[PDB]
């Protein structure tokens, strides 16, 4: 008689459950934590508000937290990223989840609100797991009294960490947080290799376009930009890379990419004259990866080669000026998450017009919107970190401390390197890899313990 | 009338000078510093003891320091790494240099001593530029009075930095140092991409072996191991990777390599029984990249496939147990830096014996020993950092500080990120790359200045 | 009032039509033929029985033949390869098509029969377009009177060509054929690069498995094996290749793959003892590419690592002994075209059993079964060849020739090189590529016409 | 007391002999033929004029022919391709060889003449082995009476085969020939993979330039162009490809290269206006691979980016207009086979001029001129074919036939596929590869013998 959920189609549960069982076999770090901590129940009494893409991989995360003793209430952090079979399997297990693929913005906020409210009143939540900071922001702005009982936030992604650090700098962050993004087994695994796997996957599913031999422009060359450029280059695209950070641009050059700017001499002065129209007129695919605002702007969209594909793999859709396209150009839906944007005008469209762009996922995160996001064996690292971070902040019991004790603990921290290494070891063993053990003499020679950690905290990998 | 040098053949100078003029055109960051600072003469009065591979690239470094006002006395930090035409060109310019390819160990020490002593007495040195820490160690052990007047050390390489940090922790470091290795435009340029360019280069020059289709084992997957594995994989080798650090091993797996140990279950217990003989018996090439001791040990050498190539690209030769091979097996020189090691015994050799290994550079740094090390356009980054570090420590004038002020400044530091970025920008422009400029709104959106720095100090790239 | 069709769901037609309009923009060679020949109507009077995967790409092929004057009746050549929106769009256009994704074998035969018969009697067919030879075989065995009036067969694929050549050698082939497979713009485009695009695509859609870091075994290294191995290697798989042809195996070695056999010393003597159990126990993915029989046999399936993925990209499913798996092991459907094969026995299954294989598309062509097959821009080459071949055989009018003249024309031929080159030129222009024109002196120097052909017929590319 | 030779330095013989002994271990097909045929002496009585690059690999070929009973007289087919240690080792073995690195054109012709003449009179030669057709041409034009006693020519390379086919077409070829180039274990091994190994090798040895991140233009995309493009792309160059053959251009696009022409719209009308100056002004490296004339012409050389590298890997230097550069621009030798070409004029040069090109090997085959050509394990295939071809033509005894028998045998033929496969098998075993044996049922299923051949003669691989 469980009704405390909202999903697209509960009859997808058995399919979702089959995929969860496969995903468990692909997630040895996460399932190792389930086995290790199940007897101890370290999350007994935890009540976790979770806001992260309701995929099969998030399902394994949810059920690990529950297996460790937690209660949860769950929503997705993006309108297109839910896998409806994953949501159904979680709801069928008696877990409150409010998520479906293809929400409206109003439905998106309503879903988050259904996690925060139980029976019309604030749930007695005491932990937060977030991806991008939307739940964290709603709590601080609209439900500040609830933060009086919450011990911590564990934040998944680069954009969400930025938002937390802004709150900390401004003195508005109310509970301590763990930056899960910056574990090496997250940032340099999920952010990079996850996008390598799933960017070309999403473009193929949405368009079935041949990529070999065509010209791509990747805006950004951080972790997501690195993985995205490789996703395209390994398919045979001719990839050009734009960057504002000269160190990242240096890496792009050494990795074998030509570094270009959409703007003449790199100067974005707001005029059409500043656009390198020759460059943009040759691009078949543009991908934004920055976490910044308006990096694929209206003048760039006007200058792109006819029939170019436009997509964003950063957290928020404002990387592309889709608002300009909504105001000026006609949208022809090809299928869900695939639209032809007719640059002829806004008053209907000609089904045979040759002057259109193909926009994927309406500019929302394309790997999750047009495919299934990162694969389970990659998300294993990110979500093992999430579980460890939830255990730590819940055990620390910040909400129970005296006000003086709270002041010294109000921070944004990362996990210790030793735990990062232990997650990595389980990942390596999952591939069948065999890590060598240092001899006592070798450990002494390089100045480390045989057990690790093996690198100083300054090490960049 | 200049005689204050010792090189292989001074008649090679004109050839060296032609290569220096080409290298200047490949080193825009370093030559940009030469142009920016020449008028100001920031190194006027500096007297630099330099100990680093006497290559064409080091020649451009030397002449940049001199162009900024320094005097120098120079030696190589490896017995096989000098390019004799580079050494000749520097000596022909009136610069004291003591370096040739193929020194003995006694000659190597004598060359360092010739930089320290001028006319039989300590030179009036006040700065140190070092690669690996050998000059730094000799000064601390044998010439402490000279360190009294030295303002700082700028150290090039991972191994040298480790030695500095040991001295700092023991309270034996006498002057402050800059860790040049850990600029991103050094570590994630030189250490990685430099070895990608130069490892396969050296193996080809030493052996002319086809690499495609053959089996390689790379010991280590830090920056050098990453570049080395790519150097071989891009040639079509089937590359396996060993590691003690599970995070580095995770990267190897995600990069498409099989992670293996020379020892059964990774346990190095000193017996032949622990060697994975089946694995080592299929390896055609082994490369050590660790900075550690005895990572290609006697039992591994005994188990390698007949005619395997053995080489080391870490700083010191003790990565491979070459002492064991000198004691037990006969060495047939093919040509300089290429030896067949006959596993039949040590009492002469059979020129037609099939049971040998090919050892490159007698186990010393193979890229420099059997080829020319990293290319100018990569060394541009490392050496622009060296020049900036020399300017900073020389301007700080630590030797002239009172004892109480010395105590506050005795440290090992890295260059600020802003300078790292400015070096990278010159490198990118050298490729013809165009970096984009943030708009004021974008810079505000991500919380940075339009001029940078663009990343927090914690960022790993 | 059109009812002469059978598809899954006619309401998918508008979606299919949108994808056809996109595919037209990705198929410049095929659309160029449509424009070049539309006025001349070279297929006026042609009545084409077509049997080839009812995809969007085949839709553009069908509508090109119709635009040139043909009437057609169409079926798919595989039970899982139809895209239902493509079938719907073709039926909605008034074209007889009998095809849906997920036919039974009985439905598959019924669909072919519906093209052959119209209103219960033989259609007035005079041309055949086939992929794999199934329609060709049915006509020869069951409808010889129909072949009397058929001018030729244009055969798409390696397996179908082999079947034609068998009939020719036995004197049972009744009408001439064009081997479309062996145009360079087919075999060395479609067979190789098509599988490079679509193999990893299908595995991702079926399983969402990370491929990087895992072990693959590709059986075969012809055109399909070459593209398949690249599809996996570019994702970071560690790919091993099996072959019976030592020249193809040599290419695999030089391409950077380890060449292995499932059998000890390559000897397939039918016993379990001949299986290299150590090798197969480390394989995460096996792909068959051979066009041969039982190349992934029962003993290999028994020896594979638990949870390995098993798939076939050759034309027919008998490359894998799926009959053995149907007889002995329980099948758990995950979703359409994805089955867990439980090696515990056949009397039901345990949903949590760890000892299963994942079989894709029930062993049928995996790229079409689990994804969408090759992309439009690659199929452009194959299908431009098909149109040219249909024009040529239809113009030759073999059925109308006297017996003595038929005897001189009964053959299996390829298209002339000049047409192969003209197809390629349109493909290159589609990428924006610019082919250089020889000067008269250069053309004389190498002995060719400025217009081509540029290579002798013996050239292998 | 052997004096019938001319080499650079006979004291290099011991070094050459050590490298020959290593090369034997890298050439299993060739050494397998030595072992197989040594007892039978199938070349007893053969007297072979040989004209092919006097490398270590050619040394193993020579000594295989001698071991099979032949006498030989040898020269190089290029002025820069000899390895002086290889020439010395052969001369020290008592084999007549006339070859050194850095011959003049006059010395080149004199060396060929020393093979043709013994003691001032024509040698009683009866077999010819040639690479490029220079010896074959001299025999036909200047020594036609010698061809009356010669049983055949075995020709190594694409350009030499073209010359033979021209003679055959004109009725001027006097003896039958075997096209060794067109074995698959030659053309699709040597021509492609050999250049992949040795192009980047030669550029690194000549210039030590970083290649990653720089722009290359490869003229041609046949076998040499394919291997050359990969040599550069795998180092991280951004490679553009020019072609006159649209099928080869199609392959370039699908392999992930942008296809461009040096001429606007591909039209080479002889004017400077036709040069795409924007394209050429961005190219850092141009490589000619065509076997054609003037594919890197004077107007292209004028338009290249300052400091671009120019080289040719086709057989003859006339691919580049070096004559134009000799007449107009000053040459500054950096070192042997490396020249800066100063575009400021011809009246001396400024050592610091920035407007120069770097020409490698004076436009002669760059892999052999600036490095050591293809590696032994690749040349194994080519030279096993050469030995088989020499055995066959010598056994056929064309010169001894009646005039009527000669007419029916005057042809240019390739080796049978069965032998091509047997060479390939030895190559595969050299990598440790294991070829699978077909079962009787499988061989029947695909219509081949279990022993091969496995493909029809039309197969392109
Ligand atoms: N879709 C996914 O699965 C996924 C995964 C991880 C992270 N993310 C999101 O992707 C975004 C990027 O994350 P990251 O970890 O790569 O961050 P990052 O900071 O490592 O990289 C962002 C890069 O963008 C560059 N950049 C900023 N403004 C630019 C501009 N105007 N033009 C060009 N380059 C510009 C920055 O210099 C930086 O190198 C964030 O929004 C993050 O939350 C998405
Ligand atoms: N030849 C060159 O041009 C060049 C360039 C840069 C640095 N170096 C030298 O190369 C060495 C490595 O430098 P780095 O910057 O890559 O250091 P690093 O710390 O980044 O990498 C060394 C790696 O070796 C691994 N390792 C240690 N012991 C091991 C063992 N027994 N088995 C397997 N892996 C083991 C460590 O876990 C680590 O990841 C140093 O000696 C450095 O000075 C050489
Ligand atoms: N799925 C697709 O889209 C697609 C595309 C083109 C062709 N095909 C089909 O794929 C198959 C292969 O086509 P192809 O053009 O690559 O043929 P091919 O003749 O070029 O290659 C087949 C290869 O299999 C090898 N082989 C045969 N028996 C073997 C065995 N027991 N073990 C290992 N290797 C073995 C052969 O030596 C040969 O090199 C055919 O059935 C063809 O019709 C499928
Ligand atoms: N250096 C080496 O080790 C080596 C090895 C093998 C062959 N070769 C030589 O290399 C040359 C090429 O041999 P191949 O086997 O690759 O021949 P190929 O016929 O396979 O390729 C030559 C290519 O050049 C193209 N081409 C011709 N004129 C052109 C032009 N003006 N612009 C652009 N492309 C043009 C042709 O279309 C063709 O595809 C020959 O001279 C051959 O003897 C050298
Ligand atoms: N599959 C996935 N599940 C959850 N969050 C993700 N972020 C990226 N891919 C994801
Ligand atoms: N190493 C080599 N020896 C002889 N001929 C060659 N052609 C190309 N490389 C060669
Ligand atoms: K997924
Ligand atoms: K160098
Ligand atoms: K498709
Ligand atoms: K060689």
């Amino acid at each position: 008689g469980f009704t405390d959920y909202k999903v697209a189609d509960i009859t997808l549960a058995a399919w979702g459950r089959r995929e969860l069982i496969i995903a468990e076999s692909e997630m040895p770090a996460l399932m190792g934590l389930r086995r290790k901590y199940a007897g101890q129940q370290p999350l007994k009494g935890a009540k976790i508000l979770g806001c992260i893409h309701m995929t099969i991989q998030t399902g394994v995360l949810i059920e690990t937290l529950v297996a460790l003793g937690a209660e949860v209430r769950w929503s997705s952090c993006n309108i297109f990223s839910t896998q409806d079979q994953a949501a159904a399997a979680i709801a069928a297990a008696g877990i409150p989840v409010f998520a479906w693929k293809g929400e409206t913005e109003e439905e998106y906020e309503w879903c988050i609100e259904q996690t925060i409210l139980k029976d019309g009143q604030p749930w007695d939540a005491n932990m937060v797991l977030d991806d991008g900071g939307d739940l964290t922001e709603i709590l601080h702005k609209k439900y500040p009294q609830m933060l009086e009982r919450i011990h911590g936030i564990t934040e998944e992604t680069t954009t969400g960490v930025h938002r937390l650090l802004d709150m900390l700098k401004n003195g508005t962050l109310k509970v301590p947080a763990i930056n899960v993004n910056d574990s090496v087994t997250k940032s340099k695994n999920d952010n990079k290799y996850g996008c390598r796997h799933s960017l070309n996957d999403a473009i193929k599913r949405g368009t079935d376009h041949l990529l070999s031999g065509k010209q791509a422009l990747v805006i950004g060359y951080g972790d997501v930009g690195k993985g995205s450029s490789q996703s395209l280059r390994q398919e045979g695209m001719i990839v050009k890379v734009a960057e504002v950070d000269p160190i990242c641009a240096m890496q792009a050059c050494m990795d074998g990419f030509e570094v270009v700017s959409p703007y003449k001499n790199g100067i974005n002065d707001g005029t059409e004259a500043s656009i390198d129209a020759a460059l943009l007129g040759k691009i078949d695919l543009i991908v934004t990866t920055t976490g910044n605002v308006n990096v694929c702007d209206a003048n760039m969209l006007k200058a792109l080669k006819k029939r170019a594909v436009v997509c964003n793999i950063g957290h928020f859709d404002n990387e592309i000026d889709t608002a300009f396209m909504r105001k000026n150009w006609a949208w022809e839906e090809v299928k869900p998450q695939v639209h032809k944007i007719h640059r002829t005008g806004k008053d209907g469209f000609d089904a045979h017009n040759d002057d259109y762009l193909i926009l994927l996922a309406e500019g929302r995160l394309v790997n999750l919107g047009n495919a299934t996001g990162h694969p389970s064996r990659i998300m294993d690292g990110s979500f093992a970190n999430q579980v460890l971070a939830q255990i730590h902040l819940f055990e620390q019991k910040y909400a129970d401390l005296p006000a003086a004790e709270k002041a010294k603990r109000l921070s944004v921290e990362v996990l210790p390197k030793k735990l990062d290494e232990e997650v990595a070891l389980e990942m390596v063993k999952g591939f069948g890899g065999v890590v060598t053990q240092l001899t006592p003499k070798q450990a002494e020679y390089i100045g480390v313990s045989v057990e690790g950690p093996f690198k100083p905290d300054t090490y960049r990998y």
